[PDB]
């Protein structure tokens, strides 16, 4: 079977190397590639993808976009985002990644979620599944705020500093931090949080700051990535637990 990751950007994705190493170690003939498709070319180029690959992952900015071209699951519909496709069917494994990444951890409220994209909606869904009630979304764009149907409060990014001060958990779901950017939030607001969670795979200024301040739990995007990958492989019917732990376990250290 053939798989890939689609998105924009996606050329620096960590997925191809990991899935390909996994397939090789498991003695499987499967392959994992990459397709960096600009938004303006998506409608034409997705048809090629659907014909050439058995399944694929979707990342920014295509998780919501790809829904029109597949049959989404009930949870993917609620989230309005598909990040895992298999033979015409769309799924969301991001929220599963979030739930499993927080195993053994009590998520204290109120919870601030930065962003309102597909990643944010997956995080919100996960939090609601975990019985979290008080969720405050802080985002940048009007369009994405209007796509939110969840029982949340919505604030603009200039309010981030004030709202985090009144919260106990913070989730960054945006790409802010990928190129070393900082969110508009003070040490004073961050210091008494019990959880700082960043969907970004590597150290961000937010994560580094949280460590400096001694925040109890500081979780980067590596656990979320690990567990969404696990769910992807289960959906694709190609999950080998021991090989997965050996190969994908490298993202955890």
């Amino acid at each position: 079977m053939k798989f890939c990751i689609i998105g924009y950007p996606v050329r620096h994705s960590i997925s191809p190397r990991l899935y390909n190493e996994y397939f090789k170690r498991a003695g499987m003939n499967h392959s994992y590639g990459m397709e960096e498709i600009p938004p303006e070319s998506f409608d034409t180029e997705i048809r090629r993808i659907l014909e050439e690959y058995d399944g694929f992952n979707a990342t920014i900015p295509h998780k919501e976009r790809v829904m029109r071209y597949v049959e989404p699951s009930e949870d993917a519909q609620r989230i309005k985002a598909v990040n895992c496709v298999f033979r015409g069917k769309g799924y969301n494994t991001d929220w599963v990644g979030v739930v499993k990444s927080l195993e053994g951890v009590e998520v204290k409220e109120p919870v601030v979620v930065v962003g309102a994209g597909g990643a944010a909606r997956a995080v919100i869904y996960a939090l609601l599944q975990m019985g979290v009630k008080d969720i405050w979304v802080v985002n940048r764009t009007i369009e994405r705020a209007k796509a939110l149907d969840f029982p949340v409060k919505i604030f603009s990014l200039d309010q981030l500093d004030e709202v985090v001060k009144k919260a106990k958990s913070l989730f960054n779901t945006t790409s802010v931090g990928m190129k070393g950017e900082e969110l508009p939030v003070s040490d004073d607001s961050l210091k008494n949080l019990s959880l700082v969670y960043d969907v970004i795979y590597f150290d961000t200024p937010l994560v580094v700051k949280a460590r400096k301040l001694g925040v109890k739990h500081i979780i980067k995007g590596n656990l979320m990535f690990y567990y969404q990958a696990m769910e992807n492989l289960k959906i694709w019917g190609i999950y080998d637990e021991e090989v997965f732990k050996e190969v994908f376990g490298e993202v955890l250290k």
